[PDB]
C-alpha cells in the first residue's frame, strides 16, 4: 500500500495531539484492548495478574509500557512509509519472544482508533479515521511479511 501525503498529513495532525500526553493515551489504549480482548492480557507475564480496570489505571508498570508502545509506533509513523529499518527489530522480538499474532495487532488497532476516536473528535473525523486505519493496515502489512521471513507469520 502507499498513503498520499495528504493522508500522512491528517496522521500526524491527530498524532500530534496523542504527543501532547502520550503516558494517559497509553493507558487508555492499553486497557482498552485489554477489557475488550481479555485474552491479550495473557500475553504479559507482568501484568497478567491485574483483575480490574482499576488495578490497571494504577498500575506503574502498565503506563510505563503504554509509552513505550506509542513512542514506537510514533517513530514508525512519522517514517511515512520508510519504515523498514524500525520494523526490523519489532517483528523479531514480536515473533520470536513475544509471539503476538497478527490479530492481536489487528486488536491494538482497534483500540487505538477507539481512543483517539473519544479523546479527538474534532481532529479524528472520517477521512482522519480511514487515513489512520490505512496507516496501520499498512503498518500490520510489513510486520507480517516480516513475520513470514522470520519464520512465524502467526
Ligand atoms: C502498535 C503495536 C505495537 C507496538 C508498536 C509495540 C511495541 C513494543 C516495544 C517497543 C516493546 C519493547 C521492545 C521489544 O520487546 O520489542 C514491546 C514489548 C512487548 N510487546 Fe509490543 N507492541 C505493539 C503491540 C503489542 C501487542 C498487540 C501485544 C500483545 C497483546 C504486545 C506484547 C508485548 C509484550 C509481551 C512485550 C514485552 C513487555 C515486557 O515484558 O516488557 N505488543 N512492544
Amino acid at each position: 500500500m502507499v498513503l498520499s501525503e495528504g493522508e500522512w498529513q491528517l496522521v500526524l495532525h491527530v498524532w500530534a495531539k496523542v504527543e501532547a500526553d502520550v503516558a494517559g493515551h497509553g493507558q487508555d489504549i492499553l486497557i482498552r484492548l485489554f477489557k475488550s480482548h481479555p485474552e491479550t492480557l495473557e500475553k504479559f507475564d507482568r501484568f497478567k495478574h491485574l483483575k480490574t480496570e482499576a488495578e490497571m489505571k494504577a498500575s506503574e508498570d502498565l503506563k510505563k509500557h503504554g509509552v513505550t508502545v506509542l513512542t514506537a509506533l510514533g517513530a514508525i509513523l512519522k517514517k511515512k512509509g520508510h519504515h523498514e529499518a524500525e520494523l526490523k527489530p519489532l517483528a523479531q522480538s514480536h515473533a520470536t519472544k513475544h509471539k503476538i499474532p497478527i490479530k492481536y495487532l489487528e486488536f491494538i488497532s482497534e483500540a487505538i482508533i477507539h481512543v483517539l476516536h473519544s479523546r479527538h473528535p474534532g481532529n479524528f473525523g472520517a477521512d482522519a479515521q480511514g487515513a489512520m486505519n490505512k496507516a496501520l493496515e499498512l503498518f500490520r502489512k510489513d510486520i507480517a511479511a516480516k513475520y513470514k521471513e522470520l519464520g512465524y507469520q502467526g
